[PDB]
């Protein structure tokens, strides 16, 4: 019946952690310290208390045991290790730094009191989603205050699921941008709605899945999308029943961590939420804070810290008197999300013994996870060179100044209330990848084809899903669940090898056993022509922009310019790279032999200078070429027209040598 | 006598966490204040021996105006939705760890953190962070002579009339800028003593006459004040003519003070210990309280002097026993942020962002000493991820500076090394020639400028230290000049000013609410009147570069002397619109000859050799455009390659004109 | 009677620490706090216990007194300083920065732990040398687990020298890569050896010295190898006699803190050892510490933490709750050993008043010593243009993908155990040459003479000595006690000039006295021609497959190319860069009148573009190889190449301009 999972009983049953030993709190520690929560919710929660424990879908309990220590095959990972004799666990996506949510007091005072000595920070981290991702009823303008009301068109999902009102809700987690969700007032995660009734009283049913608010399909996937979806992808799915275990019953609210009617994990804020998007409360002692779980607003007015604050990149007080010291957050807690790949270990007999050489990122279902951009910058050039995320990024000021849709006419939606309105992200920038690639730039500068794209439409597609939308993922066409961007860069040039690939468990190409990244001959991660050329995304400004790109589905280039398959893509780089690569090679096999030519060769004075004159300033053409390392993709027309320039200069320094 | 009214509503309904949660913030540093002036108001001599009577009003000035109501922060405050805005926002003065009030410390002084590192100790000694607090007997500089006049028989000494060695505790700052005292109670020295001796209770007190001023003693004497009232008709010339800001002897200036007026009464608690420290090895307040008053007692139990190793890094470092190791970012006493409603209010784009309408703190006209950080917040280096220490040294902060052995004085001594010294040459870890190539390779040809640094033009000495605002003449860029400005960027314009009195103004002398102005992309700007004509006896590299265009310093011939912006304009014009007329026609004669070359009637070698040339007249395009100078970086090489690229767009259209 | 050294006696009779005054640990606090240790050693220790004192060769004690103060010429810096008026201490080389190993309950987890939750960095750490500095009886895999039977020829050393068993060594220090040591069941430094019994047993004698298990002496340095080297250096030792007191009783275990038979160091772990190669136990108080001590399997059972581990760098307990504080090593306690040269001070009147300016590195002899980097790139202008360790190094993965020398059969030796097997490091770096110098990059990558060779090859040769094997330096010739890679990069170009010289106080040019850096006229250390050029070692994997280099010993070109002094290299540099200079200075010259004479001379306007573009192009030539700055020495034959157009182009706007 309901329990704790049995990872978490293995180590409760024999701890080897560190509180009592040492006086260090560790894993372990907080894998134990958790046991009394889910034993309060199992007689606590209305779903016991007030359904009899039954629900439309199995009760599935999910605790730290699993998210912090089974997840990301970390047991795989931990008997492919030396460490603890392959007898340890190794927690590879979820775990805290310092005190979790169960340890009273703490040492929290707030981001308003960091605020009141640095104000300047304070501003530009308040109008950011780190500040407003966690949030209670009433702080919601961007649907003015109405979580029960369609958000979008009048048939579709309103944020809360029926049933679920904004009293028994602790708070929403999430924004417009791509996703909500819910903590009920008993602090467990929102995987179900309420049938014929409503939770506040006990009525109705407790029923799995329909839970999650999800912005692409509410706003961007009506029934006329994706039936032009399905003439190009025969399954894909358009009638909310279509949907299957996914959906719910209304378009816009999916399952997730839940399959509508089926199965719904029950489990508590401290096992996976507190990790990521956390929330601090000021109780002196566990005693108080038992008292006050169940009420949604006393839990409020004790609540001293919402969403990823000051405290929690810089710890508690930061480095305040009587504060636990100054931390400077380096984004693995909640950014990561490594997962091992027995896959990545098999196939490259050379890793043996190094199975951090066959680390991958989290995926949700097909598509890499949200959240996943360290594993994903681990296994690039950036990050062998020294490369981390505040290398790139301004810390505080994450979102930037994005804002509302004016033309849409939703429900409840308002668009003026700057980035809560806005679809899209713009995190501000310490360094551009201009300020590094000079010669990349300066050929891109050259008005033609894509002189108007940023360097990142190409090299960061939105390849990542937040959402677990798998009902739409259908990763060899690029799409259909692309909500974050891929921090990755290197583009491979292939007529078919993917960026991401099944399991070798993995017996249907839809059943998403295992998926991860592939590894290319330089060991780093690649981002294929699909992903950088045709993908499509409704959470992609530079692409919304530039007419769609090349997306089957929502280009509005003439339809010749929809790549629909890899290989076509692959195809018309190779018109452009092929005329170019010969070029240069005519010019360096050019350059060699006239200096070869010039070792025994004399020459007149004025001859001779012109011939040395020639074969430099094609070299200049060529080092630039080289250097820029895209051949023709950054700018075909500077590119061929200046190779052809440089191939007519070796002609010249030809015939003055053949005249002599 | 009483606190202030801002101190005592915190006082009367206090915030603070140290109660509420073991952690002190920035309203429990307020609160705790409150001892510390009762005491004084019974104790001090003011009162116990003048009876309360002064020439001036006692003005009392505590944490409460300093940290709280300082640089408009009520304004900030509720111009933010932080706290609904209704909190606190403390904008340029604050500590971040215990304040000098708490007993015991874990402080264990510099000469500790020196066993261990003794290469950083011997270059931090060797800086004015390391001496900035001194005790009488530690003035080699002025032969320990603090009542003597330290340059010309009539010009101040160091110390003024009625106060001796043995009643100060010690002595803030050096012969370079300016020295002020505190007497041995812990005040702040903003009195003298007329007809009498503190230590003595004879005589009068009297406001002001109190700061020794290096630059009113040694270079602005009756003779160059004239010289510059030719230029600047009400620029002071007698004693009188200086009036509150002055005193009884040049070279004694009142600050925080009018002379004879009025007079701040301040304990160090308030304002000095945040950026001229020190601390105490007492083990509790009692011993404490009882040394205060005996200068000798508070000196032999003094642990700590200035900026030391412990202040920049935590009590005991990393220590066992220590308070945890910090690694300052500066911002404690070098950033000095101030609101500026004007900012704000000016440009609707930053409504609901009043971070974007700081400015820094302003000594009545001019921007302040310490404000490099919130001056450096609108650059683009700062948007660049840039800090002060990606460019300088944190220990060796002074350099290698000696005495002027030209200067013969009553008390000077020119042979103590950087304490002799007038000038301040920061150790560097990046040159601006280290990241402006193209800027340093045109800069390193031989011509007007090339033996200028680049910070020369780019870093003058806008900074008022002393504000002595009887002589600020902004629009005419000095004459309270004192340190360097961190701006960088020059505007080029006749009349726009980098510094503008606030609309609370009502004429051109009454200082209030002063400024920054912002340009079209946000950021501070250095006007040219600043940058090539200002007028300064801090600036080594003007001294040595025959005083630059200053009237009243410059050697050079006078038309070289720019005696407003327009003229200072009219020179830049006079090398940037040939420069800027000549790129344009190159760079559009390139486009046109390039389009150009899909013309029939054009033998095949015409084209190459036409495009051969247009090719390298874009090297001279592409080189200028990333100068950005058009000529001020290197006029006549700018025009050596401009005149290069006119010849070899003519020749490329003579062979054009032969398809006709 | 054995006591503490003079240095800490001293401290203890007049202490000026901060624990009881301000309740913080400071200098003087740990050199205080050794006195139980030492104490309770003169009582315990088997020297005492079991051989009534008698030592073969003189026991010396030597304490954190010396190691921590009076090393590097403390006394001496301290009394040129300002600091405490001149009469203050000065640790230079030796010293922690959290508790030592005296201080018990401590706040230690364990790398285990930590890496339950970083298990990326746990794996690249685990790797490397920093995790296996510190080992027990039992994880040698590289020996088949042998440390008494010799490692490669029968005739050489085992690693553990003779009477001294697995069963009352706590652990060895070291790798296979360079050399080994030994710490006794006691904690006590290994530096002495028995002969004619077992220390275990309480037989036979206890001999100074032959402790020190050396890599390059019993492998590489052969009799025969020795002989080729004395054909050059006549007096170098071929017999293992002629090692003297360097030396022992087979090749392979030299004596270190120690000189064979005549005397060695008394030292526990804590004086010393504890800094750089440490552990951690997790004794509850001192007593179960002391109660333990002399009990290796009880010792062992207790440790907590070996060698470099986690919370070396980052702090007992990290950034935990209930943990010491995180920190992030800069590395200088372990990798920066500064030392104080009274030459430096007196040769540069300008440096007066400023001793940190006369600092050099720790030499061990002649060489500059091992974990010296950081007092050596301190005086470069890498250091003063902001770049650390950290700037390169990945700080994990700092040992690489080495692996055995297969080819070589040994007694013992088992080349399959991966880094553990290996003679060579090849750390992980964030930033190599190319990426910040390009010119040179450019300019090296065109095929040539030394085009293969990596950058590191020519400015990073290996001077450094960890043995202190001062038997074999000769450091005029570039040999031979080569073990770890120099920090310098500069390289100068003169055909005498040294990097390593004597000091004022030395009388013999191999008395070893007061040996240091010296320094060029802008302030920085230097590499010298015939260590950058013509050096001779064994640790160096780049060499070993570029033929050996120029060194008489193990080069493999013909023998035209075998330098065999400096003279001599600068003589191949200057055939080089004479040429290199000559035309860049023509065309230098060129240019400059060139213009001056279109100042003040007309042209056909097309005769004039073609002067402008001749002048450009040269212009283009110079710049290049003025940023480059290695007169042809990154490829002759394309800075050749290059120079030989701008000749031509100057050549031929002159003649333009003729007419
Ligand atoms: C791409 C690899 C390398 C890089 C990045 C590099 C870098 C440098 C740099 C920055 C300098 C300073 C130049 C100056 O003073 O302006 C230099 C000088 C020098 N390098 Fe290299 N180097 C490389 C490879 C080599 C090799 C393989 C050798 C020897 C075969 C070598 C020998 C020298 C010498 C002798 C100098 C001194 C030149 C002089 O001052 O006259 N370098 N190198
Ligand atoms: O549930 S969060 O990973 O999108
Ligand atoms: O009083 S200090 O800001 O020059
Ligand atoms: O004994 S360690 O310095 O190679
Ligand atoms: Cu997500
Ligand atoms: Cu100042």
């Amino acid at each position: 019946g309901m329990q704790m999972t049995k990872e978490a009983r293995e180590i409760i049953a024999h701890p080897k952690g560190t509180k009592e030993s040492r006086g260090v709190i560790s894993l372990q520690d907080y894998i134990v310290e958790e046991q009394a929560m889910y034993d309060w919710l199992f007689k606590n929660h209305p779903i016991f208390t007030k359904y009899g424990g039954k629900t439309v879908g199995k009760l599935v309990v999910k605790d730290r045991g699993e998210e912090w220590i089974e997840e990301g095959r970390g047991n795989d990972f931990s008997k492919a290790s030396k460490r603890s004799g392959g007898e340890g666990f190794s927690s590879m996506m979820y775990r805290v730094a310092r005190n979790s949510t169960l340890q009273y007091p703490n040492k929290f005072i707030g981001p308003e009191k960091c605020g009141e000595c640095h104000p300047a920070q304070y501003e530009t981290w308040s109008r950011s989603r780190h500040a407003t991702t966690i949030r209670f009823p009433g702080e919601h303008p961007e649907v003015n205050n109405k979580l029960n009301d369609p958000v979008f068109d009048k048939d579709t999902a309103s944020i809360l699921p029926q049933g679920i009102t904004p009293d028994v809700v602790y708070c929403t987690v999430g924004h417009i941008r791509t996703k909500f969700g819910f903590f009920d007032a008993w602090l467990l995660r929102g995987t179900y709605h309420v049938e014929g009734g409503l939770l506040k009283n006990g009525t109705g049913q407790i029923v799995a899945g329909g839970n999650q608010w999800q912005r692409t399909w509410a706003l961007n996937l009506s029934p006329e999308v994706a039936k032009k979806i399905k003439k190009w992808v025969p399954d894909f799915p358009v009638t909310l029943e279509e949907y299957g275990d996914n959906g719910g019953y209304v378009r816009g609210l999916a399952s997730y961590a839940a399959k509508y009617k089926k199965s719904m994990s029950f489990q508590a804020s401290t096992s996976y939420c507190e990790v990521c998007h956390p929330w601090k409360f000021d109780f002196k002692n566990e005693s108080e804070f038992y008292a006050a779980l169940g009420n949604a607003k006393e839990l409020q007015k004790h609540t001293i810290s919402k969403g990823v604050s000051c405290e929690e990149c810089h710890g508690a007080g930061g480095h305040l008197e009587g504060g636990s010291g100054l931390l400077i957050s380096n984004c693995e807690r909640c950014h990561q999300r490594f997962s091992y790949s027995p896959d990545l270990m098999r196939n490259n007999p050379l890793n043996a013994g190094k199975p951090d050489l066959a680390l991958s990122s989290k995926f949700k279902s097909m598509g890499p996870g949200c959240g996943s951009e360290g594993s994903q910058t681990y296994f690039t050039a950036h990050y062998e060179k020294g490369m981390r995320c505040a290398t790139c990024h301004d810390p505080h000021d994450v979102t930037g100044n994005v804002t509302g849709e004016k033309g849409i006419k939703g429900v409840s939606y308002n668009s003026e209330q700057g980035y809560l309105s806005s679809l899209y992200s713009k995190p501000k920038l310490k360094k551009e990848c201009t300020d590094c690639h000079k010669e990349q730039a300066y050929i891109q500068s050259k008005a033609d084809t894509h002189s108007k794209n940023s360097c990142a439409s190409c090299h960061m597609p939105f390849m990542m899903s937040c959402e677990n939308f798998y009902a739409i993922q259908f990763q060899d066409q690029a799409g259909f669940d692309t909500q974050r961007r891929a921090h990755i860069w290197k583009i491979d040039v292939d007529p078919a090898r993917k960026s991401l690939v099944a399991g070798s468990t993995s017996k249907d190409p839809r059943d998403g056993k295992d998926w991860h990244f592939e590894r290319n001959e330089e060991g780093r991660n690649f981002v294929d022509l699909m992903w950088a050329c045709a993908r499509t995304t409704w959470a992609d400004k530079d692409q919304a922009e530039a007419k769609g790109c090349h997306s089957p589905v929502v280009s509005e280039l003439k339809e010749t310019l929809h790549f629909k398959d890899q290989k076509q893509v692959y195809n018309e780089v190779m018109g452009w790279q092929t005329p170019v690569k010969d070029k240069f090679t005519q010019v360096k096999v050019g350059i060699q032999g006239l200096y070869s030519l010039l070792e025994v060769k004399k020459l007149a004075p004025s001859d001779k200078t012109r011939v040395y004159e020639l074969i430099e300033k094609a070299q200049d053409t060529v080092d630039l070429i080289e250097k820029d390392g895209s051949w023709g993709m950054h700018g075909f027309k500077y590119t061929k027209q200046r190779l052809d320039a440089a191939v007519e200069y070796i002609n010249e320094a030809q015939r003055i040598m053949k005249k002599s």
